[PDB]
């Protein structure tokens, strides 16, 4: 109900961003405290879960001796308090890897060190167990920094960019698995487990970069495209008393994955997590560290594939075993197991999915998140040891965990479509809320201020008989007589979703209070309805998601507030690709649309995304051809809006190239823009503001 329009910039300037947990939690060992950077990020400080006192300040820089920085930027406690990593200086390189200036504060001293006496940054740095030794990655190349000796030993010699990776990883499996660490030591620090990823053999792509410079410079890095060679990996194990390396022989094929490895709390148990170049057999080992026998533990197989996601996520038990989220029985459910592999105690049943998996407590109870309530909600819940299972989540929305190390307490971060988030401290027995670290006073008081209609949920019914979660934000002085604009607003990549009950002010207000209807609809092969949903999909990418936003379109448009000849939809990345695909495939449904770092073929993405969903080029032809916006180019109908950024590492400009000349020479009229230098999150001082104001202007023109 409130006075002030919604102002597009004030949207891209963040003023409608909630305050997150964001700023560093992390659970210490001894399971009751927790640290936190200050606001000021000028000091580390530890507090009790239960009180939420501050016990004491960990680090500061007023405090510490020789402290040649103002600020940090992330740290590590060690297991016993003795060393703080400090990091400052960070660099980006792709959406999680980053490099940094890593200081060691040695905390009896109160004096703040360099980590290495080699001036220079470093990345993924890894203490040990015992809190002694320090393993990290530079210049593709592992050292162990070793606080008792005053002493850096190098690990490997033969790390190169571009080529050698040792303890880190290369392009693809950091975007697609998750993965920026494959090291890990031993319980009992003997040994230092490492993949060794060898990328010279991948293609290599360059990206032109323009700014500053009289001629241009490539950023050039290994991209491996769908059906290409990816690294060969090797599994290493280091013997620090032997200064000594030896490999591990897996049974696995030569163009497998290892996405994961570690040991457990068994000195004696590497777990390394493997899976084939098809992604329908993961396998995991346990490799003793002496006789590097490896031994199978757990195998999942599945008719399309197994979810990476989920390897990546497996949780070990204090007592070698683990739980497991598999969807082998049309859901994503917890499977219990011991150390020896074997299965002793499923944990979850029902038409819905599990979608995360936090841990076991010492008394056995499972502690998860699920989708029980509704795809479009999340809620954390406990299982305990007799299949009892509480709703831990007071509050109907999104709720997500981090629970302190013996999992008796969790910092809880709570939101739905109307309420920014409220991060608050629960203990888990009876699931009883202590206080609030945070619930975004000003954001609600800001919201309250401004006049934009709620998101409304519902379900459209399409000709086919789907029913697909929605959600609807109706026009500023919305009048059922008349008849309206719609811009739909999507991504449809493989498990995600759009439709959720969530915190999100978005550019959908903006355009609400220029007389446009903004519809969001979660087709086929989005996530939380379980697996046939999310991978009916499968070797065709693209075709039932554009089917299923132009049934969508159409019933939207048999609303009589809705002018069905104005009609739009726009996404970003998939989504891009969702759009070109429904401008094509509609025959003129879509008036207009806005497609953003669009993938344009399927050929040109990666290989582990790619393949996961489709197999290789050679093993579905039709499959990819069917998949390909690019080849249906030509049937485009509508106004449409095409945009990439010049230095997109992950959906190459290619894709925009290629298909605006498609559009040329079938003589279709579009628009284009190319933003310098930017990636696929098209950020940057003035860029996005740019961006949205462009698109919004798109719509007026042309919608």
């Amino acid at each position: 109900t409130g006075d002030k329009p919604v102002d597009l910039k004030e949207i891209t300037s963040g003023m409608f961003y909630a305050r997150s947990a964001g700023r560093g939690i992390r659970s210490m060992p001894d399971g009751e405290h927790y640290t936190e950077m200050n606001r000021e990020r000028t000091a580390i400080v530890r507090y009790n879960y239960a009180s939420g006192k501050a016990v004491d300040t960990l680090f500061s820089i007023e405090r510490a001796r020789e402290c040649p920085f103002k600020q940090i930027q992330n740290y590590e406690v060690s297991s016993t308090g003795h060393h703080i990593l400090l990091f400052t200086d960070m660099e980006s390189i792709y959406r999680h890897s980053y490099r940094a200036a890593v200081y060691d504060y040695d905390v009896r001293r109160n004096l703040v060190k360099p980590l290495s006496e080699h001036v220079g940054k470093v990345m993924i740095p890894t203490f040990s167990p015992d809190g002694r030794m320090v393993a990290f990655v530079r210049d593709n190349n592992i050292f162990i920094k070793k606080f008792d000796f005053d002493t850096e030993v190098q690990v490997t010699t033969d790390g190169q960019i571009n080529s050698v990776l040792n303890g880190a990883t290369d392009w693809v499996y950091e975007e697609e698995f998750g993965v920026t660490n494959l090291m890990s030591w031993s319980a009992d620090n003997a040994f230092l487990a490492f993949v060794r990823s060898d990328e010279s053999a991948v293609p290599e792509y360059r990206m032109p970069m323009y700014e500053d410079k009289l001629y241009p410079e490539d950023y050039t890095y290994k991209y491996p495209k769908a059906g290409e060679k990816n690294s060969t990996v090797s599994l290493h194990l280091y013997n620090v008393a032997d200064r000594n390396t030896k490999s591990v022989s897996l049974p696995i094929d030569a163009d497998g994955y290892i996405p994961r490895i570690a040991f457990t709390d068994n000195a004696d148990e590497l777990a390394v997590m493997t899976l084939n170049r098809l992604q329908n057999d993961f396998k995991m080992y346990y490799v003793h560290p002496k006789s590097l026998v490896p031994k199978l533990i757990l195998q999942d197989m599945n008719k399309r594939y197994v979810d990476s996601d989920w390897i990546q996520a497996l949780k070990f038990t204090a007592g070698g075993g683990f739980a497991y989220v598999s969807e082998k029985d049309g859901f994503a459910h917890i499977y219990l197991y011991d150390n020896k592999g074997v299965m002793h105690r499923r944990i979850t049943s029902g038409n819905w999915d599990v979608t995360k998996l936090y841990g076991v407590d010492a008394s056995g109870t499972v502690f998860y998140q699920s989708a029980e309530e509704s795809p479009i909600r999340r809620a954390v819940y406990a299982i305990d040891a007799k299949g009892r299972k509480t709703k831990l989540s007071l509050n109907v929305g999104t709720n997500d965990a981090l629970f302190s190390g013996n999992y008796a307490y969790y910092i809880n971060t709570y939101s739905s479509a109307a309420t920014p988030t409220v991060v608050s401290v629960f203990r888990s027995k009876g699931a009883k809320e202590l206080r609030t670290l945070e619930d975004n006073v000003a954001l609600r008081e800001r919201l309250k201020a401004y006049r934009y209609n709620p998101k409304e949920f519902t379900i459209i019914k399409t000709q086919s008989a789907l029913e697909l979660n929605a959600w609807i934000v109706k026009p500023i002085d919305f009048d059922p007589s008349r008849h309206y604009p719609v811009l739909m607003v999507q991504y449809s990549g493989p498990n995600s979703q759009q439709v959720l009950d969530r915190y999100s002010f978005d550019w959908e207000h903006y355009l609400a209070s220029k007389g446009y209807v903004v519809a969001c609809v979660d087709g086929r092969g989005t996530g939380a309805r379980g697996e046939e949903w999310r991978k009916c999909t499968y070797m065709q990418l693209g075709v039932f998601e554009s089917d299923d936003q132009i049934a969508a379109a159409t019933a939207i448009g048999q609303l009589p507030y809705v002018d069905a000849a104005r009609i739009g939809i726009w996404g970003w990345s998939y989504g891009g690709y969702t759009t070109l695909m429904s401008l094509c495939r509609g025959n003129g449904t879509f008036k207009a649309g806005i497609a953003v770092a669009p993938v344009a073929d399927w050929r040109f993405y990666d290989s582990v995304y790619t393949e996961r969903f489709m197999r290789t080029p050679k093993e579905n032809a039709s499959g990819y051809k069917m998949s390909s916006a690019l080849d249906v180019a030509s049937q485009l109908q509508g106004n449409l809006l095409i945009v990439s950024g010049s230095a997109d590492d992950n959906v190459h400009l290619q894709n925009t190239m290629l298909f605006t000349e498609a559009l040329v020479q079938a003589n279709i009229p579009f628009d284009m823009a190319i933003y310098m230098d930017k990636n696929h999150s098209i950020y940057g001082g003035n860029t996005r503001y740019h961006l949205y104001t462009r698109k919004a202007k798109f719509l007026f023109d042309n919608l």
